[PDB]
């Protein structure tokens, strides 16, 4: 159970490692037509949600 | 053990927020360019494991 | 506790099933302005997560 937990741990701070990635293009992506003014609140919460899962990693280990 | 599962439920439900972010953000990016009909298929895939994840997540609770 | 880290897997499973989708969105949405020789790097980040979450995948069945 404990190893099972430890492997499960991993695989979503690697999964966060892959979201993290898709957003640093969507963002490239964005910045293409023009300024990202309109992404704040956007930002906001990707911004959050990162803080949050970051916080329940440190947590979990 | 039972404290750890609750954490890494918290993560995976944070993660999801992320992840619906993205795909919001993703069809933004995409309308840009005009109709998202040729996305019909992505969207249904989308959705369906978006749903799966919805009832593992209520399941888990 | 067995049943819910059965649980806990099967959602990052359909998770990761998310993630390659919009991965593989944003590659079409970049692929759109033209070559993606400028994502040789980002393309080889993502396939080496994927890799690891793979692996992870595996050894917690």
């Amino acid at each position: 159970i404990v190893q099972q937990q430890n492997n499960l741990l991993r695989a979503i701070e690697a999964q966060q490692h892959l979201l993290q990635l898709t957003v640093w293009a969507i963002k490239q992506l964005q910045a293409r037509s023009g300024g990202r003014g309109g992404w704040m609140e956007w930002d906001r919460e990707i911004n959050n949600y990162t803080s949050l899962i970051h916080s329940l990693i440190e947590e979990s280990q």
